[PDB]
């Protein structure tokens, strides 16, 4: 049914390939990955909104689970790399936050979780839309140590709870990814690039300060919890991320609360003065 027209990525389960439908004519994303998995991907088909990546279609044959995507023609970790030299203009950060948000409300609302987004699950079209990639994916079949392709699978957006051991994940775990990459967009540097679980806990904690009973109630009763964690003092927002103006390092700053129940949903960031000047910029693509 589909002719493959190139390798465009390798995914945390299975290959990518561009292909095309060969009846309808169709250009396609086309994940291939060698049944509780079965129904609630399946339920993904309904999981619609602008900015998530559309789900065309589910097949299960030949022990193989394929899922079919609308094809984006770039991801936001390359286009990031192609602006290394002048970072993305303001607006457009603040525009691709903006509907990214509005990607984890809506998913939010339907009580679904990403879990493991980065820049790699970001994709970007010509019309200045930004759409998350993989949505509902982690929950259907957990997130591993490795890909499939034994590639380290990154800890540098994952949540404090998350590395504390916390087994029941809120949304707030996407929220807390999200304003990584708000900060990295902002820098053009990873900012909590972690390299073990330990590693990346003392990165966020060197930055944000250890945390205690007094930010974050219930912390020391974590299952990874040590009271032997170093005490680190936290650091100001305005060294963390400059040039960001007073509106986005306070958003960024609700978007990093260690404790869940306090970061922001994101819903209320949608509502932030941060957003009162937003736009919708195109951006500038080498296709
Ligand atoms: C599977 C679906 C989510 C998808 C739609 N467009 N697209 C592009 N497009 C960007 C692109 C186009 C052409 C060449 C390279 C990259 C790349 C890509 N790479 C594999 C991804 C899938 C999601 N997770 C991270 C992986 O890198 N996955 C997808």
């Amino acid at each position: 049914n589909f002719q493959k027209v190139e390798k465009i990525g390798e995914g945390t389960y299975g290959v990518v390939y561009k292909a095309r439908n060969k009846l309808t004519g169709e250009v396609v994303a086309l994940k291939k990955i060698r049944s509780t998995a079965i129904r609630e991907i399946s339920l993904l088909k309904e999981l619609n909104h602008p900015n998530i990546v559309k789900l065309l279609d589910v097949i299960h044959t030949e022990n193989k689970l394929y899922l079919v995507f609308e094809f984006l023609h770039q991801d936001l970790k390359k286009f990031m790399d192609a602006s290394a030299l002048t970072g993305i203009p303001l607006p457009l950060i603040k525009s691709y936050l903006f509907q990214l948000l509005q990607g984890l409300a809506f998913c939010h609302s339907h009580r679904v979780l990403h879990r493991d987004l980065k820049p790699q699950n970001l994709l970007i079209n010509t019309e200045g839309a930004i759409k998350l990639a993989d949505f509902g994916l982690a929950r259907a079949f957990g997130v591993p140590v490795r890909t499939y392709t034994h590639e380290v699978v990154t800890l540098w957006y994952r949540a404090p709870e998350i590395l504390l051991g916390c087994k029941y994940y809120s949304t707030a775990v996407d929220i807390w990814s999200l304003g990584c990459i708000f900060a990295e967009m902002v820098t053009r540097r990873a900012l909590f690039p972690g390299d073990s679980e330990i590693d990346q806990l003392f990165r966020i904690f060197r930055t944000l300060g250890t945390p205690d009973e007094v930010v974050w109630p219930g912390v020391t009763s974590m299952p990874d919890y040590k009271p032997s964690f170093p005490k680190w003092a936290r650091q100001d927002f305005s060294k963390v991320v400059p040039p960001l103006d007073e509106d986005g390092r306070s958003l960024l700053s609700q978007m990093l609360h260690y404790d869940p129940n306090k970061r922001i949903s994101a819903k209320a960031a949608l509502a932030h003065p941060f957003f009162q000047d937003v736009t919708k910029p195109v951006p500038h693509l080498r296709l």
